[PDB]
């Protein structure tokens, strides 16, 4: 546990990476920078407001640094929906990033929470007065099921964050709490309902794909995330209750085991995800192969997650895995790294004082 | 379906009510019926209101049923809450299950779900009119946390049933589906945070407890409850897609596999029960001791499971299995089995047409 898995690691990010078959795609970088900058611009008007403003409390830079991440987030992976959906969907991603940002115990304004609701009454809880009056701009994007997962999964994020501020990994012996946990924060439902667009899908038609995606997604989705922060995440003294680290915790095995076990669930997520949809609607596995690939080029290629690093000690190593390593991140940065100053512009802090 | 494996539901059944060491002593004969009728009494009144015996379309023997059914399920498992809250739970949990065996679409009254809720206008679903009507009397039981627990689970539920409407248990392969659909209609956190009234515990002192207890709680009941009512849910139509079956078919085993991988389940999530509680809050062990017993006793006793049949097919055979589930089967009986003479009275109907 001293030094890091990195034979390890790059073993299982190879594999994830050959399960989903990940290659070449027909999304260049010119229709990328379009993406980014188009779904910027819209998030970083909208975050300028002064309504906006002044109820969601977050210091400039990250607010800055959150919605860069999440406009990349979604053009990346949603690259079948249109620019207004990637634009409505980066500025609701951002609110959710930014509420794990909130130390105010959510107590005091959620004692009135259905009583508000009920009777039209603005929430107590300016996150939620913010969220939810925007909310209408992504529902409309979608068919009434759909929409439904959306708001479900919001709901269960919001009571995630509170759960988490008590920093508890789980009581030793609780071995369902771990993923009882990450899918109460993962925003599985939300992520995977938002990936059809009543534009380009109809919900009765392929209401049994849809449903089936959200169910396979949720996890597929959430593990990668755990896997691929599992790098930043390692020596982060100050991150205390990831999956990985509740798996410590409550079923009380190794770090590695841990690490064990949510490369399994990862792998053999992954192989049901080609065995199930190779075969169906041909529109639909490509709304989902396009998820699995720009989510992993988003994880390759974003700071964030540091995985350069990991290029930069195996970049002229002669092993297998390290080569296949450098070579798929090649492909994620020859399409994914691109510089802010290409799209990201002007700052949401410039538009507010305007 | 074709023909029921009445053998190994025997085994499956023993092997359960044997590791949990299944035994009910939470009312004397004499509380039973004293809360078996205040609940239902206050219920019924409930019920036949002309506002709820017109938007609410169900078969009136069927009410009753549903009705009866739901007040043995609260008075027995909720041993510890008032008898208010078991009245007012009972009328939420008899909402759910009218609409469990329900066959309706949800589509065209869904359509405009949010902007209806944002703008404080009554929902287009008649469900959902009586339901939200109705859950103040529920949620002011209930702190902040819990409250918001038992809101996120009756949004799942209704998705949960609106899915079971297409009679899908998934595609070949998709072995995330199952538990996926288990925990939309399970209603897990909703029972789960109903067992801690505000008025016995203490939400911010007990907070990881009860977020401890509605995480193991969620999975202990949904598979005690898929184990014990195999049997009445085998051939009905309605229940074809059930957790057991769709693992038949999206995990492609047989139903005995199945079998034995619900049963693994339920024996473990005894077992860490057990380890996690046993030394925690003594009020917290009580209320989660009292549940699990009553629970079982309930099942063992109620109509609606039709386990009596199973009895009358094995009190004679000397396989062992139908011995240990016939003793066992008479011990819930005696302190369980109640006439419904003795509480369930007047009836619905007849409180309606007065
Ligand atoms: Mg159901
Ligand atoms: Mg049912
Ligand atoms: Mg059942």
């Amino acid at each position: 546990m001293e030094n890091f898995p990195t034979e390890y690691f790059l073993n299982t990010t190879v594999r994830l990476l050959e399960y989903i078959r990940y290659r070449d795609s027909n999304y260049t970088r010119e229709e990328r920078i379009e993406n980014l900058h188009y779904a910027y611009n819209k998030a970083a008007h909208h975050f300028a407001q002064p309504r906006q403003q002044q109820l969601l409390k977050v210091d400039p830079k990250r607010l800055q640094a959150s919605l860069q991440t999440i406009v990349g987030m979604v053009v990346y992976s949603w690259a079948k929906v249109s620019k207004e959906c990637m634009a409505d969907l980066s500025i609701h991603y951002t609110y959710t990033l930014v509420l794990d940002d909130s130390k105010d115990d959510p107590y005091p304004t959620m004692v009135n929470y259905f009583d508000d609701l009920q009777a039209g009454r603005e929430q107590a809880h300016p996150w939620w007065a913010l969220v939810n009056e925007h909310f209408p701009n992504v529902l409309r994007h979608f068919g009434p099921f759909c929409s439904l997962n959306l708001i479900r999964s919001t709901l269960d994020f919001f009571e995630g964050c509170w759960i988490e501020q008590y920093n508890f990994g789980g009581f030793p012996g609780s071995h369902d709490y771990p993923q009882f946990l990450r899918r109460m924060n993962g925003l599985g439902h939300c992520v995977g309902a938002s990936l059809w667009p009543k534009e380009q899908f109809n919900e009765r038609s392929l209401f049994l794909e849809i449903t089936s995606a959200i169910a396979q997604m949720e996890n597929w989705m959430v593990w990668v995330n755990d896997l691929m922060s599992f790098y930043k995440e390692f020596d982060d003294e100050r991150d205390q209750i990831s999956l990985v680290k509740n798996y410590v915790v409550s079923d009380e095995i190794s770090l590695h085991e841990a690490l064990e076990k949510l490369t399994q669930d990862t792998l053999h997520s992954s192989k049901q995800m080609v065995a199930v949809f190779s075969d169906k609607d041909p529109q639909v596995m490509d709304t989902i192969e396009c998820f699995m690939h720009g989510y992993v080029t988003w994880h390759l290629c974003d700071r964030r997650y540091r995985l350069s690093e990991i290029y930069e000690k195996v970049k002229e190593e002669k092993t297998e895995d390290a080569q296949k390593f450098c070579k798929f991140y090649e492909q994620a940065a020859n399409v994914g790294a691109v510089s802010p100053s290409e799209w990201a512009y002007p700052p949401v802090a410039q538009l507010a004082n305007v």
